[PDB]
Order: C-alpha cells, then structure tokens, then sequence
C-alpha cells in the first residue's frame, strides 16, 4: 500500500547534507551532530515512504541523488562535477534522477550566485532548488522534486 523511493544525499563535507535530512524527517534544526532513514509522505495522491540515505550498495541502488552544495562554499560547488562523475559512473547513463540544492541560503557570506548554479544544473539538464536547513526554506521542495523526476524517468 505505499511506494518506496531510495534517495541518496551526496556532496562535500559540511554542506548541510545530515541536517537537511533532519528537517525533513524531524523539523528540527540540528547545529552539532555526528545511515539511513524513513519518511512516510503524501506527495500528487500517493503515499510514499522515502528510504534516504545521507553519505556503494545504497550508491549503485539508490533511484534519485540530491547534490548538495552550500552557497558559502565555492569549493562544495566546484565538487559537485566530481559527484555527478561518480554517480554517472556506477550507472552508464547520463540520465540519473538528480536534483541540484544549494544550500545554507539564510547566510549572509554567498559566494556562488544564483546564476553559477542556474547555470550548472542547465548543462546538466536537472533543476536546482536553494534550501536552507535552518529556516526550512526549499527543503520539501528539494525532496518533493527528486521524487518527481524519479516518477519521471521510471514507473513507480
Ligand atoms: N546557517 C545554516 N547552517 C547550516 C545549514 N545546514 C547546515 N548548517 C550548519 O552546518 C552544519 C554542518 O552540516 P551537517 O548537516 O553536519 O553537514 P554534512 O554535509 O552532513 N557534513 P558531513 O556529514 O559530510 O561531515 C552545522 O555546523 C550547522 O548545522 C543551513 O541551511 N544554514
Ligand atoms: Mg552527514
């Protein structure tokens, strides 16, 4: 009686990937922290359970990816490339479920414009979502818009 989604969070460390996650599942803003979690979710008349994994047999299975960059973080940004690489890699396509989110968007300190990103989900023809785990901005969109380009790409 419910679909399963297995989502994957990737990118570099410290971007907000876990705390992303905890929004989503708790409501709640996590400063300090440090596997895999649920979410039961009504997404367009279906209930979904999100199996999500936040960084392989979760890499090689996983139906959708979130790519995180923090929009303070010009490096995460220019990481991303690698990320994408690697998903691509473990499954010969270059048309994988993926969302691009930048994240951390209530801080002041912005070093990647919203046209860098704009720009960077173009060429890889998938949207790009600005979050923050803090406020709660762009979270459920982020996940909401993976699923929708899962169903997009395959029957569910
Ligand atoms: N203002 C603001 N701060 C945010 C936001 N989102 C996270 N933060 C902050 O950074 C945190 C570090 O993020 P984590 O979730 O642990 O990062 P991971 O990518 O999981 N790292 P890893 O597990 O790969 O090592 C933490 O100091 C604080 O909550 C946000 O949207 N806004
Ligand atoms: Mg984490």
């Amino acid at each position: 009686h419910m679909t399963e989604y297995k989502l994957v969070v990737v990118g570099a460390a410290g971007v907000g990937k876990s705390a992303l996650t905890i929004q989503l599942i708790q409501n709640h803003f996590v400063d300090e922290y440090d596997d895999s979690y649920r979410k039961q979710v009504v997404i367009d008349g279906e209930t979904c359970l999100l199996d999500i994994l936040d960084t392989d047999q979760y890499m090689r299975t996983g139906e959708g990816f979130l790519c995180v960059f923090a929009i303070n973080n010009t490096k995460s940004f220019e990481d991303i490339h690698h990320y994408r690489e690697q998903i691509k890699r473990v499954k010969d396509s270059e048309d994988v479920p993926m969302v691009l989110v930048g994240n951390k968007s209530d801080l002041p300190s912005r070093t990647v414009d919203t046209k860098q990103a704009q720009d960077l989900a173009r060429s890889y023809g998938i949207p790009f979502i600005e979050t923050s785990a803090k406020t709660r901005q762009g979270v459920d969109d982020a996940f909401y818009t993976l699923v929708r380009e899962i169903r997009k790409h395959k029957e569910k």
